[PDB]
């Protein structure tokens, strides 16, 4: 929206 | 650690 | 554009 | 390897 954000989680289970 | 996480946020201001 | 792609790369060297 | 790559692409179709 940049103000931005990501993520990602794995172990097998992720968002401008 | 598999197991990952990773990160990253920006406003401008990041992580198996 | 959803399609999104994101990259990070750190050696110390970032893109919906 | 520190060096650290990753990357995330989605159309719906991910790498220290
Ligand atoms: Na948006
Ligand atoms: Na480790
Ligand atoms: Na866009
Ligand atoms: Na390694």
């Amino acid at each position: 929206t940049a103000q931005k954000l990501v993520f990602f989680a794995e172990d097998a289970x992720k968002x401008y």
